[PDB]
């Protein structure tokens, strides 16, 4: 029995390019987390309490997704490498603009997973494509969700009354098409 | 065992300046109470039933805070001196203007406590700073709350529809960022 | 009514030095969080599942403490400024060495709060000293806790059997003197 | 409607190489089962009752996994071919050595599935890759589990006290990082 780079028994070696890609993806999700935290603060600063609560939860959920990846590396007997985290964006001119960045962030998170997925396929790492499959499924749901929130906010067309209505929807947990 | 000015056994004498400051602070909170009553009436007069209910409760709560201070003086064996209460403001041009006065009233209430706090520190009255600590903590929450209500009302920008939505929020007990 | 730097109604201006100190303290706690995450990974890599679970929870709790500070700034109508997060330490020669760093991290977190506290006292910011008081109280408990965990691990003197026993204690939630 | 080789209606023909690979994989899992039975006996012979119980359950679970594959062949209207089963290994010099073989057995089971998976991809048999996906997911968990058990036993470094502690963990059902 061989030992992996993190010292645990090694079921199957991992290509160093694939390892690096996963470690960077973990950074992407950690960065998405602090971005959603930044977005929650922006919403709180404008009394959009429902949006604040929503993004506070998204930040915690994205961090969980990141930790889920660190557990996979542990499971594969690979080393983790927790990286420097950039500061998030913190200023937006409108809620519509914030939601556009949020949607883009979710889509970019999926692109990162897709990048890791294709590397794993090239390396015939079937453990990793299997591991990623449900995360892609969740990303589809999140993209559908954030398209819904962005589109609904854009439909409001900057009217405060409509944005207060949506804010209250979010506070109630009405965050998807359902 | 010595007797305090109110006739009870005296654990520790209180500086007369500090006593006067507390007695005046009690007046401040009694005045905040009748102000919130005035504000509840203004809201009722305009069918803003949620705001009416909110301010009716604030008036009762502020009175309780005032009585809490009278109990402290009793506990310190100091005399109370319930003072003349000025008439409150009773006219505003808009709900936004009313909420501005309400926010200012809460902040001014905190300033009064801060004034008492600094006097107690000068007099090394640790009973009094300890007694005031949780009241300052509550004031932070109230300031955060009234900033939320004021900001949300200002966001409405005088639109009746938005103000009816917020009114209904208040009736439901949705009065903070949460 | 004046507006604070984050745009909300301003109950009382905050000195920019104090603001900066709080913003940096938020970074300290965010850094403590990712450090505990790093520590949880190290423990998982060595099959110390109880220590892994403990530090996984500490990481989430420290993040919550950080967010609690961001809410205070919101409450004070001050701007947040979420900063770059350094990479954590990730390598230790022994569990005893890891626990030493963990203890030091908790103590350094308290020192940071103490630094903010003294600045607030200089500025007579009683809202902030009151806000910090329960956090200092929690830090005392955490320091007592981490002294217990470190001392118990040191008592084991590197014996694997003893460390497995303690590991199982941690998995069960036995993490303090009780 | 055509009939498959086992006589049932045939939804889609299967390449004979892929069929043979699955039939041999069934043998692999049947062999893993009897190996874990052998391992349970070795542990029972040395009064390691927790390890005995663990491996007794693993043997039954591995047999279930094997039968799950036979059901897939039935579902695909393909013939099963239950093969001669070799005798398992039955002697080890230490629990650490036994656990090394167990870990290797789990990893080799995954390699067999990976081999079948790649054959199915070459044959564009999407039913089979889909069928295998959750089994690969389970194998990741089992590899993580057996790395944990092996690493924990190795950490004990042959000390009977530590091995008794771990034995009791296994009897309680504490068999993973959790
Ligand atoms: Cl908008
Ligand atoms: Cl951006
Ligand atoms: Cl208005
Ligand atoms: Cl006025
Ligand atoms: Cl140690
Ligand atoms: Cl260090
Ligand atoms: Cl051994
Ligand atoms: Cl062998
Ligand atoms: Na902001
Ligand atoms: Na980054
Ligand atoms: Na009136
Ligand atoms: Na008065
Ligand atoms: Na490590
Ligand atoms: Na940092
Ligand atoms: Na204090
Ligand atoms: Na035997
Ligand atoms: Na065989």
């Amino acid at each position: 029995v061989a030992q992996g780079p993190n010292g645990r028994a090694l079921a199957e070696s991992m290509n160093p390019d694939l390892l690096s890609a996963i470690q960077q993806h973990i950074s992407i999700e950690r960065y998405a987390s602090v971005t959603y935290l930044a977005m929650s603060i922006w919403c709180a600063e404008r009394e959009l309490a429902g949006f604040y609560q929503f993004f506070d939860g998204e930040a915690k959920d994205e961090q969980s997704h990141a930790v889920h990846f660190t557990q996979y590396l542990i499971a594969r007997s690979q080393s983790n490498d927790l990286q420097t985290l950039d500061a998030p964006r913190q200023n937006w001119d409108s809620l519509a603009s914030l939601m556009a960045t949020a949607f883009q962030m979710e889509a970019d998170t999926t692109s990162s997973i897709q990048s890791v997925y294709a590397l794993a396929e090239r390396n015939s790492d079937t453990r990793t494509t299997v591991f990623l499959d449900p995360l892609i499924a969740a990303q589809i749901q999140s993209e559908d969700q954030f398209a819904y929130l962005l589109g609904r906010v854009k439909f409001a067309n900057g009217d405060p009354t409509a944005l207060l209505v949506i804010d209250n929807e979010l506070r109630a947990g009405q965050t998807q098409r359902g």
